[PDB]
């Protein structure tokens, strides 16, 4: 059988709305028993003031888990907040709504108040019969989930989390389930059931004095707590391992029903250990049941005695009991027994005791020095631990855990690097606050990576979606309601000027860029072209030449569209403007990496052996019609860029007559830097013939799909023949023919997610303007920019919170599963991101 | 894995206080639905008139169980009935108290109703603690039993009791337990419960009108019913083997979390048959969940269609539900239909649906003739039954049962022979029923060998005790209220006067008796003795000898301390009477059989040999010492029988003229016939040497037990060396030496049960006069008494009735376990004996 390791942990304890606050308190010291009238009023029934207590227990995401405002009001408050713990508990295994979707994962719940049916059932409402039954909690949270293992609720007092573990590991060994959720829930709404307590001397005034002689009966106390279980082959985290786990009965006992038979419970200590083959000197610390009972602890401990304490131990055997710092949560108590086991494995402490003064002189162990109770944080070098849960009626079980010790040998390679970190929450401050731990996390590559396999969730079920960078020299963070309607992405492909010096040095980093622009290299090489010399020392003089910036542009425009499918982005349509159709051919799938590289040197180089009679290019403040109308002869509207920019084109003399008559006009006037070509018009058609020939010999046509709109070719034409195909003619078209990039930017929806691939983003105010402002434009580089991968990942993350999907670290090395020991947890930023604006039914004490 | 055995059952049902009244109802077409006030007023809040009720909830044997008063009223009547009906089904599986106390036997029951809590709670009683909550009922169980296995309380709604019976599978197939008992319960006290689910639309207004077009929801019932579970090799009874048994959860359905989903039922299904290799087709009857709905019938039966009905299987699917029959029972629901597979299984029968009028058109099977509703008591031939339980959150289960069907090829050797059956019970009401049933089964020895194992009851626990005699002439049965104390048994071993014609020809029927004669017989053929012709073909001239009845009273008296022994019958004391001080030493183990024969053989021969003088005895009616002062010189005081009963000895001559003498006075005079000789006075001294020279060449000296008081030798020299062995010299002084048999009847308790072991029980009106009225004196044989196999049962059965512990089946050849199919239920007959006097406390419905 394979390895059944704890995967995720998540709850709710007494003051401790995670187990984050849950370990702070253990670890200070702090007493999670309090005296205050949120449950009842003080001295209500003459009833010890002491109670352990739930911070809030009328708050629910109920939006989140699909249910209805009256379902929600008459769902018992155990199930409201165990369905939110139960997601942190997968999230914290690093795994989603999508991952446990249809899987084979059992729910085993220790549960056994019926307070809040008891409370409601005077209502006669029919949601009471969902809502409340022991039975609907498990079948709840398998219905949410999806879930098609066993969904049990079990009963044993306060062995249940033990013996719903015992049922979960059987199941998991022998193949029933491939994962599974244990939790244990226990709340305290009616102070008559505190009463009756009390009125069987079970009930102490203060607390749980564990192990000391003072100890006079148990405080109660609430919880709520999931564990997610995996084979540890399957497992993205392991906390630790359950080696075994144990079941038995007390039966007839001469004292009474509810007194605790020592021997019983040695014989099932010794079947556990004889069972696993493990020697039980082996175990270094033992959780045990630990009341704070005169007749309890000491028949507990002189068991463990006699089958821990071996003649041949020679270390004493740590003892300690979690009910000395939060009470009793009966039916839940052993969820706080495992927590603290799990966070003494991870931090490498042991959590201290509380009210332990004068050993109680029964305990055998505690007065031969072959036991000891931690009360100091004590260090633990890892190995077994083991936990004892004994249920009043005789029910008792008994389980061994195994720590996790691997530990990384050398940090991840991107640890330190600049990494675009992306989430999504049901709040913004929730949002804002894991962006933020995040940041104190951002030298932890396998917190990163655990926070990425748990993102995957539906756009509907968590509205507010956000990005930082890690490791970045600049502050970013992005928070944005998303609408449940995908956006569509639209990739835009920029044509000349987009050029500068050192335009791929920063994205060279990222190691999918790199390697794309060396196969990029390597096509060009034996055509004499140094591209990785032209892109890391190239100068101005080096882009002034015709044929460099046609490779440089198109082989970064290859490189960023294998970066972006790296991380998963797609688009919806592609928009190319003059040679960026080049790289629309590359994305839509008609062009090999390699035809597109050869196709932009031939364009460049049958320009240069053509030589074209000296022209320019100039941006012009006119309308497409105007432009049309104003040319003198020899000048052509080359590229309609937007209603009120157009690029003109034409004889170098008679262009810049006609510059300064348009200047003279208060025509906005740029010129373009064409190498001295004039683009997109009639001096390209002696170059048309010649390109056209040595592009049939690289380019092998394929049809363009739907997606890419051409701008070489008008709209009334693009189901003509020689517009359905990538060819040798349809790129030589686009090198004679006008740039009609204006007609197909009004195609794109103005809600689209738009992203210019180029060395720079020279369209963003043209796209911009053209989409409106519900439209979300970036660039992906800017000329000279400081930090290009920091401008990159602020565009992506930028596109994130605005509904683009992506896995900004598939850019990076992958992080090895599991991850290893120490990795932070992720449940405790899950358990504060939750919509709680609305308050639910609890029930009432009883008047 | 070993096989797993149902080996027991027991229960409560509406209108149904057995298994047997539950059967009637099923195969009489009873309607256990009802409609009357025992829970709430009819037309209380617009309810369903129809629920299906248990006769009783208020009684209970709270005194069997342990259970004070306080306890007992606090206690879930769900809890009081199982603790009744685990016991039955134990008693059913042929174990008691004492085979299952300390056992690896676990404890799984199916109950979900907090309704007695909710109704008590407001009393702030402490006993609700240990009275109410789920896990308190199993644990109840596992204290009363002694049961060290797990103790665990299981909801998952109405699939509980099956999810209950897979853990209980689980467990004995890894070998956590040996044997187990699965249960489940359900009770309906709140009005309010069933509001709700009246509300959800869950309820139907007459009945479960399972796979009819008119189904319309279903009619709430109530149960207590429990199983018990051992390996086949194990187990004394077998109604079926447990072949396998899963659990899933629907997961996400889209109509929503009651809707149940025929897809993920039939993933279940294949499962199970995949997992244990078994072909659907071997299917011949399934027991559905059939609650009469109209989503869930189509989609139960329709994923049975896709599973089960194979296009190679020719036979059509024979189907059914038991809710047509008692109602929806819930969380218990599957313990019904579990009954009614193993009635199927021992009765041959199928019992029939109810309601069934017009197919539901949606049921594929139904319509195509590859399904058959069972509407009429269908004859079944064994192989495999298989029962779904599916849970209103989507928690489905599925189990297959195997029948067992062996059978005796030859009846019982001792299936017609007399035979003594004792039993006892809590009422003599209760007891007199138990005795008519095991008359109505006098034919089964199988049966009788289930009710001698179940038997073992501490004295105290089943204050009445009773016998009767199967297959006898005559009528007899006994029943008698035993005190708690213990009775001593003592063993009285008559003298000369008890031999007869014929005295062993009846006994010798009996092995054990027969065996010990025939090895007697086999020592005293070397010395020309036939005891065998003499007990069978011997004549009154035959028993005229001196040696003969020497020789047949040791004889016999060895058979019926053999006989005595072999049922498990050991005396506290042991008396002789004259010559019956050999029986005694046997008795005591200071004589082997050979030893105590060949004794009573060589006092016979030395006296024959030694040609002593004619003499007579006579007991007359005079104190001791109005004997010894009245007897003339040659007659003296021989035997002390009572305080107003010589027996007198001496020469025949004398002995003739003081017997007319004693009667001219009116005093009592019965000549005993000696042989003429003259036993127990100085006639017998000339004798002395030679049989103390014979006896020490037989007898090895070993010393006598403070069990048997001797009346050859005086109180005041029972410490004395002759006294304390079994010599020689003893049993030759016990030949000279007066009877003092009055003084050692003195020395037994007036409260002893006296049996006298002799051919005929001549010391009857003796022993019972010295001993009193409160004593219990028996013979085990009278002479030419009609049959004296009769007599000694009675005999037995009258000591039985008064505290002795005996097994009366061990004087016959052996059952085998387990036994075979058919043979008739014990638990029936306990169902009915419980002590029901007092009434308890129920959860009263909302005002």
């Amino acid at each position: 059988s394979g390895d059944i390791a704890i995967a995720g942990i998540s709850g709710r304890y007494p003051e401790s709305d995670s187990v984050g606050e849950f370990r702070d308190n253990l670890f200070g010291k702090v007493n999670m028993l309090t005296c205050d009238d949120r449950r009842w009023k003080l001295g209500h029934l003459d009833l010890p003031d002491v109670l352990g207590k739930l911070r809030s227990v009328d708050r629910f995401d109920s939006e989140f888990f699909n249910l209805n405002s009256k379902q929600t009001e008459m769902l018992d408050p155990q199930t409201r907040l165990l369905l939110e713990v139960c997601y942190e508990a997968i999230v914290d295994a690093g795994e989603s709504l999508a991952s446990v979707k249809g899987s084979r994962t059992g729910m085993y719940l220790a549960i056994s108040s019926s307070e809040p049916e008891q409370a409601w059932i005077c209502r006669q409402d029919p949601y009471i019969v969902m809502g409340c039954p022991h039975t609907m909690s498990p079948n709840r949270i398998s219905f949410f989930f999806d879930l098609h293992g066993p969904s049990i609720a079990y009963d044993t007092a306060c062995s249940s989390v033990l013996v719903a573990l015992e049922a979960a590991f059987q199941h998991m060994r022998t193949g029933v389930i491939d994962s599974a959720i244990v939790a244990g829930v226990n709340t305290c709404f009616r102070a008559l059931t505190s009463k009756v307590y009390q009125n069987m001397g079970m009930l102490g005034p203060e607390a749980c004095k564990a192990f000391d002689s003072s100890g006079n009966g148990y405080a109660r106390s609430e919880i709520v707590s999931a564990l997610f279980l995996k084979k540890s082959s399957d497992s993205k985290r392991i906390y630790c391992s359950v080696v075994n786990v144990k079941t038995n009965n007390d039966g007839f006992t001469p004292q009474g029903l509810t007194f605790p038979s020592g021997e019983i419970q040695e014989q099932l200590m010794r079947n556990v250990y004889a069972d696993c083959k493990l020697n039980p000197k082996e175990v270094s610390y033992f959780e045990c049941h630990g009341t704070g009972t005169p007749a309890g602890d000491p028949q507990e401990t002189n068991a463990i005695y006699r089958v821990m304490c071996t003649p041949d131990k020679r270390e004493p055997l740590l003892i300690g009991s979690v009910k000395s710092n939060m009470g009793h949560a009966e039916t839940g108590s052993a969820m706080a027994s495992i927590t603290k086991v799990i966070l003494a494995m991870h931090e490498g402490f042991i959590a201290p005791n509380l009210h332990f003064r004068s050993p109680n002189p029964k305990i055998e162990g505690l007065r031969d020095g072959k036991m000891a109770v931690v009360t100091e944080a004590t260090p633990w070098s890892g190995g077994y631990m083991a936990i004892n849960s004994f249920g009043m009626g005789g029910s008792n079980a008994h389980a061994v855990l195994r720590s996790y010790d691997v530990s990384s040998s050398k940090p991840h390679p991107s640890a330190h690097k600049p990494r675009l970190f992306t989430y999504s929450a049901r709040t913004e401050h929730g949002l804002r606050a894991i962006l933020r731990e995040a940041q104190t996390h951002a030298a932890s590559m396998e917190f990163h990576a655990l926070c990425q396999a748990s993102a995957d969730a539906p756009l509907g079920s968590m509205p507010y979606r956000g990005a930082t960078i890690l490791n970045g020299q600049h502050d970013f963070e992005v928070v944005e309601k998303c609408k449940s309607k995908a956006r569509e992405v639209w990739f835009i492909y920029a044509g000349m000027g987009s050029q500068w010096v050192g335009m791929a040095r920063c994205l060279m980093q990222l190691d999918v860029f790199r390697h794309s622009l060396e196969k990029s290299a390597a096509v060009l090489k034996p055509h004499g072209v140094d591209l990785l010399n032209i892109l890391s020392e190239g100068t101005e003089d080096t882009l002034r030449t015709i044929l460099n910036p046609f490779v440089c542009i198109t082989s970064i425009q290859v490189a960023l569209t294998d970066l972006l499918w790296s991380m998963g982005i797609r688009p919806d349509g592609i928009v190319g403007h003059s040679m960026g159709e080049v790289g629309c051919a590359y994305c839509d799938g008609c062009l090999t990496a390699e035809e597109a590289v050869l196709t932009a040197y031939w364009r460049g180089k049958c320009v240069t052996d053509g030589k074209v009679p000296p022209g320019k290019m100039a941006a012009v403040g006119l309308t497409w019609e105007e432009a049309k109308s104003q040319c003198p002869a020899g000048v052509v509207p080359a590229c309609h860029n937007a209603e009120d920019s157009v690029t003109i084109s034409g004889a170098a003399d008679v262009m810049l007559k006609f510059m300064e008559e348009l200047k003279a006009k208060d025509v906005f006037v740029r010129e373009v830097n064409s190498s001295n070509i004039a683009y997109h018009s009639y001096f390209m058609e002696n170059i048309y013939a010649s390109l056209k020939d040595s592009l049939s010999k690289v380019i092998s046509p394929k049809p363009r799909t739907a997606r890419w709109l051409p701008t070489s070719v008008p709209e009334e034409l693009w189901d003509s023949a020689p517009a359905q195909s990538s060819s040798a003619e349809f790129h030589a078209n686009n090198l004679v023919s006008p740039v009609l990039f204006h007609e197909a930017l009004q195609k794109i929806p103005p809600t689209a997610i738009a992203i210019e691939l180029a060395p720079h983003g020279l369209l963003q105010s043209v796209i911009k303007r053209t989409l409106g402002n519900e439209s979300v434009c970036v660039g992906l580089q800017k000329r000279n920019y400081a930090d290009n991968l920091e401008f990159l990942f602020a565009s992506l993350g930028k596109c994130f919170a605005n509904g683009l999907s992506l896995n900004p670290l598939a850019c990076y090395p992958p992080v090895e599963f599991p991850v290893p020991k120490g990795t932070p947890r992720l449940s405790d930023m899950v358990a504060g991101a939750w919509d709680h604006s609305a308050q639910w039914l609890v029930p009432k004490n009883e008047d």
